């Protein structure tokens, strides 16, 4: 086995085509189904995998009743086959803790858990499934991280971390790992000026992730990173098709090195791929609450603050609850080009379900096609009524 | 691992003995039992499993209520091990989606999921467990495919769709891939009227395929393909044992070349083996409803407009529910002759049985011996009573 | 991979230890736990197992209503991980039918399985998991074999099996199979007058079975093969220790070529390790029905018609039901010889247990040690009043 | 495969990181979940995983009533991986009884599992999942081992034993164990005057076990094992920071060679790490019962009976239930040193919470850090009312 390298660049994105969709709120009305959020999904050069934190517990457990609690300690990284849900027997535990990142370096699986109180968290670094190097605290205010796959690069797997207000200025680093073993880090340079939970892929170009500003900006910064150099600069998606949520309307000027005024002090994580005129954007249709989801076809939209879209794809009606998405691609498949995907979180129960007492997600997801694809559209599915 | 080859003609038939049965519903009374419809069987080199469309739900679920609905954003093709029911815990998603073939070319698996609303129906191609190439709707009118097995030749693999009516001229064409790429897809030609859900297997000869009219005939229509030249030919079974459901009674001259006439816009998925003299035909007993299951067999069927049983076996008996049948082989198994298989979808709950709220299916299958075996019966065997 | 040679004898046995135990009817109480009858153990050269038939439903399911019966059309040999529970989850399907045999010839796996309606039933034999050959009903009076494993040297695989009367003379044959063909088969020889079930054991001497004279005798008939020649011997175990069940009290002549008299049209499979000075035999406490279960050193049983006990080991205590009971060895162990193993059938609910609705078990196992150890008891464990 | 041979020195232990956690009460609640209790973890060359004696029933089973109770025959050491719960499903079983130890030694895994009644218990040695040696009560009274791994070294692996009085002077032996046969035993040597439950790990210097005296002392006696001599000595840690439960209070002057007074017949199985001045103690906050959990770093703790702590680090609140504690290590971890593990077993249920008929266990996992990281607490997690 050797270290993958990131020798593509991205497939032409003309559509999305359905990938994987594990309807686990459906099933786990009635099946021993792990309640869940922050999922993602992440490949081996064998297999591709769903990846979600555990709640410890299941939907129809009583002890499904508190789940919009974020970060106790019964939480832990998860995996579990392509398209299945989460269930207690065939979910397996990556590391224990409530803010993850993983990804796979073409030889073995990097897994990272951050755990403790608010002001005493620690990351856990694990690699080939064993835990090789960990990370205390440099804030004292909640160290957390992706909750997405990270990438990696000839063995170097660079990972945002971040410590510090979400309400305000915070401490954000960027960690370059190689087997598990820290080579470097950096404070974060650039523009960006508040970064949270990032989604990121790799091509040619580099590294390339696509974050959130919780605190000012309601679009989104862009953290982009040499993995050879292990080096980075950041700024803001210069588009005016803005991309956080909640969010004001769109305007016809974007902003590239400042948050988007209008909504403080809240976001969701998210996610695009910044190619030139292959450039698409993801965004809930709701400009007000985590419902519906859709891609747009936006030209330059990282470095054009006029950039308006050309093409798109309803993901999920406004009609239906999403919630986050983020960035993976098979980095191990054939053919000369890698194919950009991405899942969404279809978020169930509270907030915005206060009938049942739980909070838990299924997840859909997509990659790109050359062809131009009809569109549908791709939601939970579940009833609540039935979980009362 | 070298491609498969169609190398050997077809054991010869003498009856049928019992290789599979998964007794889904009667386990599913107590387990998560996944309900599903469209099953079949594929083998790869190593393994033969059973495959069908989830409806992303289990049958004890809430959310069964309402699975008599045939296109939800929730199935997917599935596939769990050789006589085991397909469960939550055990089932291995394919691809996702409502209208399904998979194969294995003696190196890796390809399958194919189409999904999407009626009028932009979209097929993927998956090959080794990735995403390869996609077909959009080219009538925009549920683009739709096998529902069983398809057969492949030195890496050739020939599958079947249609996209337009159902009860009226569709647009039906071969398509031919190689590790998931699209090499060649024809339109159909021959006498085949109308085509649908077409069950193949393959020999020397080439590829046979054995369809279901929907629109006027109550023979059913075949298809035969040259993986090689990738080309094809289609007609009707010459024979008066008619074989589609609902159907007339057997007359004494069949058609060739045109639908025989009595039973218009309605029909079930079904299977013949073509083999002059060695030539088997599967039916429903009941000429007016999805019931029964028996074997003739009728020498020279597909091109003897007289051709009348010699020989039969009885396999699900007329008072029990039957339903969807289709081909399958194991091309990997030892010995000079390849062994004849089927299998039967066994289909509970409505619309026949409306005092439950779901519908799904349990599966038996069947291969060819050379001995002249003893027949016995196989009902579902689930009391539908127990579910209320 | 090499086929296995019988090149060891047996190891001394100068006491029993606990081997493997599933407790799967307390487990099934509240789990998903196939209802079976008709256990047993068998290795494959890096795995043993347990083996049994399902009944096709779980324990707690409504259709374990009934299971008191034999040969249904939703039976089938499953074979599961070592100590393990028959769950609908961890359960692997070995072929379809209501009596069977299965054995590993150091390369795969034979598997026979019989189905069939009493008057036309037939044996599927399956070989690396594929069926192989079929073999008709020649006495059209429900075809049947051994329930435990069958044993192989060189290849060569035989297996007893039974056509006819249950209450009077029978038809029984002994096949001789090779890669799941049929190299030879015999018409019963020798002394004994009815044979069934016949557990089997192989050493240098040859292949050991003791069966099952369910038409006229309490002593237990013994087919001894040479599978090399592939030809057999019949008698009886000449020692008064009888050790079927029902059976009359223990006298001082037994008898050698002719069934014990006293106990007609009854009987339970049960087994024995026949070698000199090194015998030992396996029996139910009671004389009157299928409970507790004892072994007892029995030199030169059987050939010594005045043969008594010199020591002995309960396993089962008389006031907890037993069942049917066979050998195995690992025949894939290290050392210097084959050390002697069984299994007993532990049968809970009907008929003994009306309360329920249902007949299941659990199995406990058993090994031969050189030690001299204390022994325990081993009973189902599980309390029937809670299944009310 | 080779032999794993002790080459490393323990790393340099600062604070304790989070590595594995089951939250299997939690997940018992409304899964199929086995009871276990006496847990403890083990590694592989290429996994670790989590091992418990399982009680033969899941917890919301009604078999579960009664579970306090240590020494049925439906007990069996079960293993299954790592931070996964034990379930019906997911379980490995190694081997039958009521007290165990397993290890793997670099080519293949030892286990040992106790069976018997009081007076007549037995051993059964299993090696690479096959049974080997077996050893006989040697004193008629609850033959007993250690309830966590054993060591290995060039494929020595010691076990320690205990058979006789738990309130008085007992026959405690050394057994030497290679491929599962016995080489050696001796009976205990040096001022250890009772052994139980040993917790042992090996690193260059040898193999070091602590256990527990359940007869005088609140001190913890200790095992020193040369497994190339196959020779051993005992003594007690000399720290007056005494580490058994219950205990009196700690005094400033240990115990060396004989037990510290003030709690008779009575203990908890525990452990430490004795390395100089890298020694850390583990022990329950409360000295009354099997509540809390903390490390204490109490430099030369073996040697010195004037030793104080000059670090910690909280585990589990005083608040809430632990119980056994026992060591591992992964032994086959890239690096240059071994890092300290430890367990801590979570007892829910009775006798200290009688409102539940059962008594079982979860499971949380610490590994040693060079960091000095933030400390949090990890408590089972479940709300006993829920099970009412
Ligand atoms: C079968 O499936 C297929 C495949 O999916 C279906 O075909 C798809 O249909 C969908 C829906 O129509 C399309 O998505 C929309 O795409 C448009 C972009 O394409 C249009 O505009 C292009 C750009 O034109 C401009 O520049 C060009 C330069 O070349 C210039 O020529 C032109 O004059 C103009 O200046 C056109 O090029 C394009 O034409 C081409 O394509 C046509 C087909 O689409 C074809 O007919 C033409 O011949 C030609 O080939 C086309 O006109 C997106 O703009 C649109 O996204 C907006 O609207 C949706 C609602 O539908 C909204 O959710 C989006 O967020 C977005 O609108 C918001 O943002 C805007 C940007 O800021 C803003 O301006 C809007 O006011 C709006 O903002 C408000 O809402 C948001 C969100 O809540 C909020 O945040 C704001 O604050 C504010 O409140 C859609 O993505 C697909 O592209 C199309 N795919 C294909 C391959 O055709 C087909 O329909 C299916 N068949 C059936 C029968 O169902
Ligand atoms: C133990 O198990 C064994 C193995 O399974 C059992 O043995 C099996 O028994 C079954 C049941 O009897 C047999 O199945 C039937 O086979 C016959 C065909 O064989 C008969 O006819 C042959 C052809 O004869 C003609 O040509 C020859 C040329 O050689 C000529 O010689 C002859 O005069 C005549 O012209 C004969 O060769 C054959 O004889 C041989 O076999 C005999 C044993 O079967 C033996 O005794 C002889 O010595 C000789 O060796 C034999 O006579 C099929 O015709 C039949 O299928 C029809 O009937 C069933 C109902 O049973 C029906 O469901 C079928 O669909 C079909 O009938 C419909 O379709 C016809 C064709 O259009 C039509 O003509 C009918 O009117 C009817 O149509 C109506 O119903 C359908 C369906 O609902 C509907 O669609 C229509 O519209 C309409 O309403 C059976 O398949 C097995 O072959 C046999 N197997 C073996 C190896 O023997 C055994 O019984 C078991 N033992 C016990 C104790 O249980
Ligand atoms: C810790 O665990 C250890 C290890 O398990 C325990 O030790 C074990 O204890 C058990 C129970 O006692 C023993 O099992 C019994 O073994 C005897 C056989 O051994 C006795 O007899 C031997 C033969 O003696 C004869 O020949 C010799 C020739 O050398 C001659 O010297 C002698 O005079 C006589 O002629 C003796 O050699 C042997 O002595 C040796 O061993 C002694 C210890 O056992 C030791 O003290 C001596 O010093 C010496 O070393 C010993 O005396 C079996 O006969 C017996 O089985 C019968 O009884 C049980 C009931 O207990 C019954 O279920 C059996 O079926 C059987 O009895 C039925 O069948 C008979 C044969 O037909 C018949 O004669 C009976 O009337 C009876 O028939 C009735 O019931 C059956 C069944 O329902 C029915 O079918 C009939 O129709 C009828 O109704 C036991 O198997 C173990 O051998 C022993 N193991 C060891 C290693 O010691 C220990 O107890 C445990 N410790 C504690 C504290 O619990
Ligand atoms: C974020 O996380 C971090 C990392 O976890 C947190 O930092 C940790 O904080 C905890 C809690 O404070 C610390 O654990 C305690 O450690 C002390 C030992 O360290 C103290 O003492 C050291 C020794 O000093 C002595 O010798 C030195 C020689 O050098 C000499 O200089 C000195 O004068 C004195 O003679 C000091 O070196 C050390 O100072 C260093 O560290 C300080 C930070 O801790 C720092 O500020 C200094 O600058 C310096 O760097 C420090 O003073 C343990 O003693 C203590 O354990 C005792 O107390 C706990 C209760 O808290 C109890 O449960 C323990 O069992 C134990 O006390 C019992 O046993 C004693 C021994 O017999 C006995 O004397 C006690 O009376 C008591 O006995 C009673 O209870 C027991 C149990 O029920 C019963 O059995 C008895 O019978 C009886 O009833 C803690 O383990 C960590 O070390 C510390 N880690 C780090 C890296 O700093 C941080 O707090 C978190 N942040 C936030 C905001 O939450
Ligand atoms: C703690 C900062 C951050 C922004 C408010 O919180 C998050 C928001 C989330 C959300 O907006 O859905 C859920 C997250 N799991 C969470 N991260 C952690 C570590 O708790
Ligand atoms: C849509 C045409 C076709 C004929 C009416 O429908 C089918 C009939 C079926 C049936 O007759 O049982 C069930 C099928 N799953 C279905 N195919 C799809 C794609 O919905
Ligand atoms: C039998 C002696 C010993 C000390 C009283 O008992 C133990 C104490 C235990 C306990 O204190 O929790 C539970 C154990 N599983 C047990 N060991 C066996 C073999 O029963
Ligand atoms: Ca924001
Ligand atoms: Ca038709
Ligand atoms: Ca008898
Ligand atoms: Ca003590």
């Amino acid at each position: 086995r050797n270290f993958n390298n990131l020798t593509k660049g991205l497939c032409t994105i003309n559509s999305w085509h359905i990938y994987g969709k594990d309807n686990a709120v459906r099933i786990g009305e009635s099946s021993d189904v792990l309640v869940t959020r922050e999922p993602y999904v992440s490949c081996d050069p064998d297999e591709c995998r769903f990846y979600a934190l555990s709640q410890g517990t299941t939907i129809r457990g009583k002890h499904s009743n508190g789940t919009i609690h974020d970060r106790s300690q019964y939480r832990a990284l998860i995996s579990w086959p392509l398209s299945s849900p989460p269930t207690v027997y065939n979910s397996r535990v990556e590391c224990i803790g409530w803010s993850s990142t993983s990804c796979h370096d073409g030889k073995s699986r990097m897994s990272i858990c951050i755990s403790g109180p608010n002001n005493n968290a620690s990351a856990v670094v694990w690699y080939n499934r064993r835990p090789v190097a960990e990370i205390n605290t440099w804030a004292r205010n909640i160290l957390r991280t992706q909750e997405s796959e990270c990438v990696c690069h000839n063995g170097v797997c660079p990972v945002v971390f971040t410590d510090g207000s979400a309400t305000g200025p915070a401490d954000t680093r960027i960690y370059y790992f190689k087997e598990g073993k820290i080579l470097k880090w950096e404070s974060l340079t650039g523009t960006a000026k508040h970064i949270e939970e990032c989604s990121c892929y790799g091509e040619r170009t580099g590294i390339t992730c696509t974050c959130k500003d919780n605190w000012q900006g309601s679009n989104r910064p862009v953290i982009q990173i040499d993995p050879v150099a292990m080096t980075h600069t950041s700024q803001y998606i210069c588009s005016p098709v803005l991309t956080d949520n909640p969010r004001p309307n769109d305007p016809n000027i974007g902003k590239c090195n400042d948050p988007y005024p209008g909504n403080n002090n809240n976001g969701v994580k998210g996610f695009s791929y910044l190619d030139g005129a292959n450039t698409w954007l993801g965004r809930t249709i709701s400009t007000a609450s985590r419902s519906g989801y859709e891609m747009l076809k936006v030209p330059n939209a990282l470095t054009d603050d006029r950039s308006k879209p050309i093409q798109g794809q309803t993901i999920v009606l406004n009609a239906d609850w999403s919630g986050y998405s983020g960035s993976f691609m098979d980095y191990w498949a054939e053919g000369d080009c890698y194919r950009a995907c991405f899942y969404v979180e279809l978020i169930r129960g509270r907030p915005k379900e206060d009938k049942v007492w739980w909070t838990s997600n299924s997840i859909v997801s997509m990659c790109s096609s050359t062809e131009f694809l009809g569109q549908w559209n791709w939601p939970d599915g579940a009833k609540i009524e039935y979980f009362l």
